[PDB]
This record gives structure tokens, C-alpha cells and sequence, in this order.
RNA sequence: GGAACGCCGCGGUCAGCUCGGCUGCUGCGAAGAGUCUCUGUUGUUCC
């Protein structure tokens, strides 16, 4: 659907990783790709119209950064753990999930936030800052495309076909919200609830309480390599 | 306020090519979304 409930099998689930159809091999999402992801439907065959492929640079800055960004280690230290005793060490330790105070676990989104996002798209701080906002309300209830917004379309000069600030029309003024919208919309339906429900099994009581099992986790997302692994083998190797 | 595409400003989430740029066709030019608030505007043209 569109929550962020009852999942924190890890973050090989994450949208942002996951590989493009395997024509000769499956590959790793291209900035063309996520363009695709966030204002047609990626699972568009055609060409990407020229303002849309203008935009491949930044989503492709976009998948770099979130290719440097160390998920694991924000994670750690914006949900701490509480130590365990000696003797809880090992087994029960990792039987024994560790809840992360709802504002942290916003607080991790912030920064990932701030981490893979170039600022381009943001276009201004202000811009940032509003969404936070939003986000800090998204992430405690269970909001509307026009309701998103203290958000300043002329602030983001990526909207824009062509770099020149000539007068436009309204209906330019129309068609850059709309993008504006949809990218904003990826955003928080697309990037903040993958996340969660990536390092989060999330549950509702009427607040949301946020449970980690970070080992468990981690062998899940190491799990699932091998399998696509012994995929990728069995289809190449021989009969008999 | 009604119109318009020659002038010039901005487009087409649309079509052809043997296609990342050409041309074919084609829209808009100061209000739009919410329900007073958010995002926006000098001056294209004609009466």
C-alpha cells in the first residue's frame, strides 16, 4: 500500500536498490531510471522527453550519493542501543528488539534525507526545512498533493526546460508545481517510507512504536545476496 | 473583459526521423490551487 508497518527485514528491500530488467545481466538503477521512477512508471520503454532528460545528471547525483551514504552507521547513531548485560550477549541479545524513540527515528530520516538529496532539488533551504516539517507529520499518523506546501516552485531552477528566466505563462507555473509535486510526492511516499520500513518493524499502539533487530537484519540483507547469487549461477550453469 | 498566433515570450507528460536534434503538428501568455491561505505576474498581439 503506503505505510510503513510490520517490516524491518532490511534494506536490500529499498527502492533505491533495487537492479534494472537483467538484459544480459541485471544492473544498478541509472539516473534515467529513477527519473522514470518518480514521473512515469518504472518497472516507460520510449524516450524520455527533453525537460525530463535534462533532469538524468541530478537523479543520477542522486543514486550516488545514496550509494556513499552509510545507512547503517546514521542508524546507529541517531537510534542508540541500549546495552545489553554480559551474559545477554550473543543469542538473546539479538532476540531482544531495541525501540527508537519515534523523534530519533525521524531524526535518522533527516539526515539521510540531507545526505543522498543534492540540493539543487531542493532548490532552496527553505524548501528543505518545509518538507522536514511535513515528514515529522507524515511520520506520526496512519496529507494531500496540495496540502504539501509552503514550497517555493520558483526556487527549484531543475523544473525549468531551458536555463533562460524569460517571462512564462501560467500554465508553466502549473506544469513546474506538477513536477514539483510529483518529485516531492516520491520523496516522502517513495524514499522516507522505504526507509522505514527497511530498518524498522514499526507498529501502531495512537503512537507508532519503532523495533529493530539490527543483527537479524543485517543476515536478511546478507541472505538475500547469496540467494540472487545461487539465481544468477543455476541460470548459467549446464545441464547434466 | 472578449479574441489571437504575425511580432516575441514560454511550452507540448505528442507525432514522425532511421531518432538526445532536426520538423510536423499543436497549446498558453496572470492567474492556479485550496476553501480568507499557499504558489505565482511588467510590457506579445488585436478591439
Amino acid at each position: 500500500g503506503s505505510g510503513f508497518l510490520y517490516g524491518g527485514r532490511g534494506m536490500h528491500g529499498f527502492c533505491l536498490n533495487r537492479k534494472r530488467r537483467t538484459a544480459a545481466g541485471p544492473r544498478r538503477l541509472q539516473g534515467q531510471d529513477l527519473v522514470r521512477l518518480v514521473f512515469f512508471e518504472g518497472l516507460k520503454p520510449k524516450k524520455l522527453p527533453l525537460r525530463y532528460f535534462n533532469m538524468v545528471p541530478v537523479f543520477g547525483r542522486l543514486l550516488q550519493r545514496h550509494r556513499k551514504c552509510r545507512y547503517s552507521s546514521v542508524l546507529h547513531r541517531m537510534c542508540p542501543v541500549v546495552e545489553l548485560s554480559r551474559a545477554a550477549q550473543g543469542e538473546l541479545s539479538s532476540l531482544i528488539p531495541q525501540h527508537c524513540a519515534p523523534h530519533r527515528v525521524y531524526l535518522f530520516v533527516r539526515e539521510c534525507l540531507t545526505a543522498v538529496v543534492p540540493e539543487e532539488l531542493w532548490g532552496s533551504d527553505h524548501n528543505r526545512l518545509q518538507f522536514f516539517s511535513r515528514v515529522r507529520g507524515f511520520l506520526k499518523s496512519g496529507s494531500v498533493a496540495e496540502l504539501m506546501w509552503k514550497i517555493k516552485v520558483m526556487d527549484c531552477d531543475w523544473l525549468k526546460l531551458r536555463r533562460t528566466a524569460g517571462r512564462f505563462p501560467p500554465s508553466e507555473l502549473a506544469y513546474r508545481t506538477r513536477i514539483l509535486s510529483q518529485f516531492l510526492t516520491w520523496l516522502l511516499d517513495g524514499f522516507v517510507v522505504g526507509l522505514v520500513r527497511a530498518c524498522f518493524y514499526a507498529t501502531e499502539s495512537n503512537a507508532i512504536r519503532f523495533y529493530r533487530q539490527e543483527v537479524w537484519s543485517k543476515l536478511q540483507d546478507l541472505a538475500f545476496r547469496r540467494h540472487i547469487a545461487k539465481g544468477e549461477m543455476e541460470e548459467l550453469s549446464p545441464a547434466q
